[PDB]
């Protein structure tokens, strides 16, 4: 699949190195690899070019650390082709470099395969490879850049990386779990692939942290700068534009804090001390971006602009922001907003070129602030701050918040001007806060829920998680790892014995969260797959309702409008979301109109549907569905029954159970884990009295005090039966009675327990048949073995 590089063979023959030898002599002639030549001995790796060889072919594993844009990522791999190609060895060479994103796994190839008078793969020297989507290069004497989620896939066929001569592990500052992971696969991967050469690669660097962790390995630092860059901090941004508007590091601000305002004053305009005096720490402040990028435009130079904001709605409100303006409704102007969660040819267009009186300006989260290139950026507004998921070990809740912004990521900001001109980077904050920032991010495998990092350790057969995590750099503490071990359990990706089952594999195959892949998983085996991933894509982002001021009256009596009488906040993002692509066919107008009247968020609901094609497609690499489509008439045989569709829904949410107690109109809820829990008022069934069934499940809660149930919808006791945990028959002579998780309990016939215990294996059996070779599930065949099973499941569901 992915996997059609690595399990070529390293084949090196003398013949294939002398036409590469041959080849390298007739490009010295062309016109077009002279000039790319010209530019490449400028940069300040050129000069570094016969060190830089020399010490990675006497070492296993090398550092290099240079400024922004000295020519890591895009030299390194061509200077050790290019130098086994001199000495008559190129064939030898099969070079793969990690890029943490796809956006710069296609465009760095783009860049190098450009630099070599080639196009990007079709059997040249240079190529990419991603997820579903690659151009190849030549068998031998090639490089390739890749996700760390591909090299991570990659393991899963071949855990050496046999044919792969040179590993460069780029970018590393990203300290992502996968990139964590992936790090110390290789270290351990060393003594095994003694003719294996390692490279670690980052502007941003605690260098001596991973030398020492690589067995105190050679460090080599790239010295100089391509351009220089001008750094602005708050108070010369406010003193530049005349800008009026119209836990423990914090208490070392405030106490700091007046005496900085004096000093400030010595040194800058009253008026500007009095606006840094009242700027608000909360959030970032876009109408200062706004009025610095109409400084820009209307008393600066040429030059695209690129903005650094923590999300995708501060990104749209400045878009709004700047749209609304009549200088910017024109076409000397190029708005391109940059989000992770865009097809990969919108994020491409950042790199296609303006004319020449049009400016181009990037809205972009972090996905932009490493490695890319983006030609025409001379100006970086750097809003200071970034999205972090933030973990708590005492109790069970991840939030997501703009967080202050790290030394580390304002340099990488800073980085993306200067590459190949002079360029400006303003930091909006002042002089007191970045005295306060951290170096680096914490690494994201110590602030986040651990259940995708022990999925992604027991894929690779690594042992014991116990000794791995004793091998990571950082590693998490013990009692975070085993809430995730618990949570796997139930989930039931572990068994009893802290072992994958069937259902693990395949959520260890799909790069989200255990609860998203479960869902998604089961939305394309009961072929309900566009609603699920519906569901699915606002759990994750958020939800497309928004409530404005004073009209909570009106924006509720629409949500209950929209959910009809399927008790379910989940099933009401479908309709609401399904209205809103009926309202697209209409006109754009009439869309608008729609948005507006139920109080839907356009560009929330337009990003919903980005995350659906991006679940469609780990589906599609995992088997499961047939075509990146969500809407494939394959997967959506099932796509307009509530009930199915509600137990996928309680397949992914288990075990978040909350069950009713209703008292002749007072309803009371109860959930286990926090005891009585309340209703959130946003959701559909706050004020409901009426239910089918006594119980709900729920994906988010919040506390505020007593818990409330941000979204929840009523579900069948034999949903949770089948999806839920251990089962045990309870006899009270009087009666039996049927437990799930012991205090799940509702009136049920005994044998529904044994039928459940044998449909469960029978999924289990069907799930082990999907590993080997994944083939999605064929529900035209009435008589086949895979529909039988579902089918049998469905009809424990509906009845
Ligand atoms: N798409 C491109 N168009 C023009 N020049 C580029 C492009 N990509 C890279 N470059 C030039 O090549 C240099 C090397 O970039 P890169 O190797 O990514 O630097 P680093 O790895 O040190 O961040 C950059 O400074 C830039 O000037
Ligand atoms: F160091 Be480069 F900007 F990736
Ligand atoms: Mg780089």
């Amino acid at each position: 699949r992915d996997s059609e590089y690595l399990l070529q063979e390293n084949e090196p023959d003398a013949t294939l190195d002398q036409q590469l030898l041959e080849d390298l002599q007739k490009k010295k002639t062309d016109l077009r690899y002279i000039e790319m030549q010209r530019f490449r001995e400028k940069l300040p790796s050129y000069g570094m070019q016969k060190e830089l060889v020399n010490m990675i072919d006497n070492h296993q594993v090398t550092v290099i650390s240079g400024e922004t844009g000295c020519g890591k990522t895009t030299q390194v791999t061509q200077f050790i082709l290019d130098n086994y190609i001199e000495r008559g060895k190129g064939s030898a060479c099969r070079i793969v470099c990690t890029q943490p994103r796809r956006i710069s796994a296609i465009s760095v190839a783009e860049r190098v395969a450009a630099e070599r008078a080639e196009s990007c793969g079709n059997g040249n020297s240079t190529g990419y490879q991603i997820r579903l989507q690659s151009r190849l290069p030549r068998k031998q004497g090639s490089i390739l850049y890749c996700t760390t989620g591909i090299i991570l896939q990659w393991l899963q066929s071949d855990p050496h990386l046999s044919s792969v001569s040179h590993i460069v592990l780029d970018e590393i500052h990203e300290r992502n779990l996968q990139s964590d992971v992936l790090m110390t696969v290789v270290k351990d991967l060393l003594s095994y692939r003694p003719d294996l050469k390692v490279v670690l690669m980052s502007a941003t660097l605690n260098a001596e942290k991973f030398s020492e962790y690589f067995g105190n390995c050679p460090m080599i630092h790239i010295p100089g700068f391509t351009f220089p860059v001008v750094e602005y901090l708050l108070e010369d941004i406010i003193e530049k534009i005349r800008y009026v508007p119209e836990y423990y590091y914090e208490a070392i601000y405030k106490e700091r804090w007046p005496g900085y305002l004096r000093e400030l004053r010595q040194r800058y305009s009253a008026s500007t001390v009095d606006v840094v005096e009242m700027m608000d720490d909360e959030k970032v402040d876009l109408n200062l971006i706004a009025a610095l990028i109409r400084y820009i435009v209307l008393e600066e130079e040429d030059g695209a602009i690129l903005v650094f904001l923590p999300g995708w709605d501060n990104i749209s409100t400045l878009h709004d922001l700047l749209m609304s303006q009549v200088m910017f409704k024109s076409d000397k102007f190029i708005i391109i907003p940059l989000h992770s969660l865009m097809p990969t040819v919108n994020q491409t267009q950042v790199f296609k070129r303006t004319p020449p009186g049009v400016r181009k300006i990037v809205i972009a989260t972090n996905i932009a602030e490493t490695s890319i290139t983006i030609d025409d950026v001379v100006y970086v507004i750097d809003g200071g701050k970034i999205k972090e998921t933030h973990f708590d070990t005492q109790n069970n809740i991840s939030t997501m918040s703009a967080e202050w912004v790290s030394k580390a990521n304002a340099k990488q900001r800073k980085g993306r001007a200067g590459r190949v001109q002079p360029g400006h980077c303003y930091h909006l904050y002042n002089s007191l806060r970045a005295s306060l920032l951290d170096d680096y991010q914490l690494p994201e495998i110590l602030r986040t829920p651990l259940e995708e990092l022990c999925l992604q350790i027991k894929i690779l057969r690594l042992g014991g998680i116990a000794h791995f995590l004793s091998r990571l750099m950082d590693p998490p503490s013990n009692e975070a790892v085993l809430l995730s071990i618990k949570h796997l359990m139930e989930l039931n990706a572990l068994d009893k014995q802290e072992e994958l089952t069937p259902l693990g594999v395949h959520l260890a195959r799909l790069p989200v969260e255990p609860h998203i892949g479960k869902m998604i998983l089961f939305g394309a085996l009961f072929c309900c797959l566009d609603p699920v991933l519906t569901i699915a894509a606002s759990l994750s982002f958020k939800d497309p309702f928004v409530i404005p001021l004073g009209k909570e009256k009106v924006a509720d009596a629409r949500r209950k409008e929209l959910a009809k009488d399927t008790k379910s906040d989940h099933l009401t993002v479908v309709n609401a979301f399904k209205g809103w692509e009926k309202a697209k066919q209409r006109g754009f107008r009439y869309e608008k109109d729609y948005c507006w009247e139920y109080f839907l968020s356009s560009n929330t609901l337009q990003m919903l549907h980005n995350m659906k094609g991006q679940f469609a497609e780990h589906l599609l690499g995992a088997g499961f569905v047939s075509s990146r489509n969500p809407q494939d008439p394959e997967s959506n045989i099932n796509s307009d029954n509530e009930k199915i569709i509600k137990a996928v829904i309680c397949a992914g949410l288990y075990p978040k159970v909350a069950k009713i107690r209703l008292n002749l109109k007072m309803v009371k809820v109860y959930t286990k884990t926090d005891g009585v829990v309340a209703i959130h008022p946003k959701s559909v069934n706050v004020e409901q009295t009426e239910f089918n069934y006594n119980w709900l499940i729920y994906h988010l809660k919040m506390r505020t005090s007593s818990i409330y149930l941000y979204d929840c919808t009523e579900v069948s006791p034999y949903c949770l039966l089948f999806f839920g945990g251990d089962i045990s028959i309870q006899k009270d002579n009087d009666q039996e009675t049927i437990a799930v998780d012991e205090w799940i309990i509702f009136q049920s016939p005994a044998r529904i327990a044994h039928l459940v215990k044998e449909l469960r294996k029978e999924l289990d059996i069907l799930l082990q048949e999907k590993i080997e070779s994944p083939h999605p599930v064929d529900w035209k065949d009435t008589k086949s073995r895979d529909c039988a099973v579902l089918s049998a499941i469905i009809d424990l569901i509906k009845t």
